[PDB]
């Protein structure tokens, strides 16, 4: 089927670095004040006893690529850079993507690439990912640094090692494979360390439900972005599935343009439709939309499909740039997840993106928002709450590879997923003969090794 044919998840795979060799020159340590000095000591031994000098590169939060350009272009040649900004990081009240980590690693990357280090950076992050259902996302703003990490990989390699994640407040897995690691001819560059061995990240292709198991729309099912262009195919595509009331909402509401005739649509497959102007951002303006759902037909499902988006390289992008542009897709979703982790919701959909799932040049200031949207999905649901982040494909890069879906298919795909319980499908169209060669055009990678059309 075609359907069966766009379905895609992420797996961790058991996996080697492939000989260390040892190492040689010096290699800088990034960690803020007084913040992760036992993981630094773990990395230190870890790296010297592979044959190397360690000198730690104290930063400032938030202290802008200018100042860290300088302090590069001092410490002479450069063998490569460990960043351990993300580890024993708290989470950012407010604002997640306000993440000190990911303004500074942005930073440091520009700064690298100023001082012509020419040498490549290794981020750490702390249980940023799950290598099962059983392991928590401790913050799901680490995942954004994953995101604009593949984007970073691909534009520019140079100077991108590549991304190591490990257990919370652990250091034995770090100085016990961090060598291999960083000297690997394996090309892993997405990899998590676990007590019981090194992980790596893999696409594969999803498996059809044989499960009875059918979800279906009852009482009301909220679409933010429901007058937009893909939540208003998700509403068409719930109005057909017999969805009793519809509600849409976005900051335009009833005054959107095509609002009109939408409704008019919506109803004519059958479903009570109506549109409400609430901007998701507004954690009030949430609660008073939720409370005003008739106790008739209550809440019981949430498409989240409210967001921007934007174009800029990465030396154009900034913590504060990101931060502030995806506020729809991410405030929009935290305060969902709040205001209805009481109610007996039955799906509660967030639309990421392959920008999230494999990123693309261009695309760094997108990955971020689509990835804290991966994680806070996984946050749901091992806390016993029902949640899909979806990484969507194009929806009718084009000889990139990606074939955009048309709406009917993409959303039959959704539907499939919810039926499995995927908490992150991966739903898009590709020719992996011509999408390989461009991914891998100037940066090898192991991501599509168990892709069947990626070896065929
Ligand atoms: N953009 C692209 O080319 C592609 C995107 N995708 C995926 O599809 C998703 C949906 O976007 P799309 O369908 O293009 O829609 P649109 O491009 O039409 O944008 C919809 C607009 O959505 C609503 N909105 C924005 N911010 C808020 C807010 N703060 N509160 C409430 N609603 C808000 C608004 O409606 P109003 O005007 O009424 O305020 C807003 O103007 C993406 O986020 C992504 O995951 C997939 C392939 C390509």
């Amino acid at each position: 089927d075609e359907v069966s044919a766009l379905r895609y998840r992420i797996e961790w795979r058991p996996t080697g670095a492939g000989e260390p060799a040892r190492l040689d020159g010096t290699w800088l340590v990034a960690k803020y004040a007084g913040t992760a000095d036992e993981t630094s000591t773990a990395a230190r031994e870890a790296l010297e006893s592979a044959g190397a000098r360690v000198r730690e590169l104290v930063v400032d939060a938030r202290c802008g690529r200018d100042e860290l350009a300088e302090r590069l272009r001092s410490v002479g040649e450069v063998a490569g850079v460990l960043s351990l900004l993300a580890v024993d990081e708290a989470e950012p009240e407010e604002a997640p993507l306000a993440l000190a980590s990911l303004a500074d690693t942005l930073s440091l990357v520009q700064a690298m690439v100023s001082a012509e280090l020419g040498c490549p950076l290794w981020t750490v992050t702390e249980s940023a990912v799950a290598t099962g259902p059983f392991e928590r996302v401790r913050n799901a703003a680490h995942g954004a640094l994953w995101g604009v990490g593949r984007v970073i990989a691909l534009e520019n390699p140079a100077v991108w090692g590549g991304l190591v994640d490990v257990p919370a407040g652990s250091v034995a897995e770090l100085a016990r494979h961090l060598a291999a690691v960083v000297s690997g001819g394996a090309g892993e560059d997405q990899l998590a360390l676990r007590a019981d061995g090194v992980y790596g990240r893999r696409w594969v292709r999803a498996a059809a439900p044989a499960t009875d198991d059918e979800w279906k729309p009852t009482g009301t099912v909220l679409v933010t972005g429901g007058t937009g262009g893909v939540g208003g195919q998700i509403a068409r595509w719930l109005a057909r599935r017999g969805a009793p009331h519809l509600l849409l909402v976005s900051r335009s509401g009833p005054d959107a343009d095509g609002a009109g005739e939408l409704v008019a649509e919506l109803e004519a497959l059958g479903a009570r439709t109506t549109v409400a102007a609430c901007d998701v951002t507004d954690r009030e303006s949430v609660r008073e939309l939720l409370g005003g759902i008739g106790d008739d037909v209550p809440l019981s499902a949430v498409f989240h499909a409210a967001a921007t988006l934007d174009d800029g390289t990465v030396d154009t992008l900034t913590g504060e740039r990101i931060e502030r542009a995806s506020r729809a897709k991410v405030l929009g979703a935290r305060n969902l997840h709040e205001l209805t982790r009481e109610l007996d919701l039955t799906a509660f959909v967030l639309f990421s993106s392959f920008a999230s799932a494999f990123g693309a040049p261009g695309l760094g200031g997108y990955a971020p928002g689509n990835a804290y949207l991966d994680g806070l999905a996984q946050q749901r649901r091992s806390d016993g709450l029902p949640a899909t982040a979806v990484a969507w494909g194009t929806w009718a890069f084009r000889r990139h590879g990606v074939i955009e879906m048309p709406p009917e298919t993409a959303c039959r795909a959704l539907q499939n997923a919810l039926d499995r319980a995927e908490v992150c499908p991966i739903v898009i169209d590709v020719r992996w003969d011509r999408f390989l060669l461009a991914y891998t055009a100037q940066r090898p990678t192991r991501l599509f090794d168990e892709i069947d059309d990626a070896r065929r």
